[PDB]
């Protein structure tokens, strides 16, 4: 099974200028217990964004050309991407925008925080067609003094 986890702004922006602007540690602690112990596939804009391997998690990278770092494993196509996971129950598609969009036809769950907050962007995640999915959980969190917008956690599930 393959899923996609993004936080998506305003406008379904999800990047900056190769950067998320915003600093919500509630959400990337909601990341890390939705990713921790499964494969995580990237795209190579993204690996240089994070900027270093994402512990206690196989990364795996898509680029069009050789790596250059073998703390995570490097492919060059969707279908090789796939392979290097092995058989797990559940593998997580990480970003950027061009990776989700051709993860999204394959995926059969979407982990989508929707954060409230105006940013301008230069990266979307995908439209996707709603009346594919459905809702199976979703939780509002009010700001606070750590978390300075408000958000919601929800999981969609291809009908
Ligand atoms: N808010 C969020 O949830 C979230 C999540 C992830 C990322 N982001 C943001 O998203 C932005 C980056 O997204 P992006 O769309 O620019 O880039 P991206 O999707 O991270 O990376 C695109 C790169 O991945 C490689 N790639 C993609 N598909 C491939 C394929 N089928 N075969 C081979 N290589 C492939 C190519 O690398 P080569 O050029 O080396 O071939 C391509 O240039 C940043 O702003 C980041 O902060 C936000
Ligand atoms: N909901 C969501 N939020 C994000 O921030 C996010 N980010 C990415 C890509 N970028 C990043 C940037 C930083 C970290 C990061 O530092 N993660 C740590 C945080 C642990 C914690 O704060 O508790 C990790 O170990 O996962 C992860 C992904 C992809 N999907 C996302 N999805
Ligand atoms: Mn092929
Ligand atoms: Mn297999
Ligand atoms: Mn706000």
């Amino acid at each position: 099974m393959i899923s996609l986890i993004a936080a998506l702004a305003v406008d379904r922006v999800i990047g900056m200028e190769n950067a998320m602007p915003w600093n919500l540690p509630a959400d990337l602690a909601w990341f890390k217990r939705n990713t921790l112990n499964k494969p995580v596939i990237m795209g190579r804009h993204t690996w240089e964004s994070i900027g270093r391997p994402l512990p206690g998690r196989k990364n795996i990278i898509l680029s069009s050309q050789p790596g250059t770092d073998d703390r995570v494993t490097w492919v060059k196509s969707v279908d090789e991407a796939i392979a290097a996971c092995g058989d797990v129950p559940e593998i997580m598609v990480i970003g950027g925008g061009r990776v989700y969009e051709q993860f999204l036809p394959k995926a059969q769950k979407l982990y989508l925080t929707h954060i409230d907050a105006e940013v301008e962007g230069d990266t979307h995640f995908p439209d996707y067609e709603p009346d594919d999915w459905e809702s199976v959980f979703s939780e509002f969190h009010d700001a606070d003094a750590q978390n300075s917008h408000s958000y919601c956690f929800e999981i969609l599930e291809r009908r």
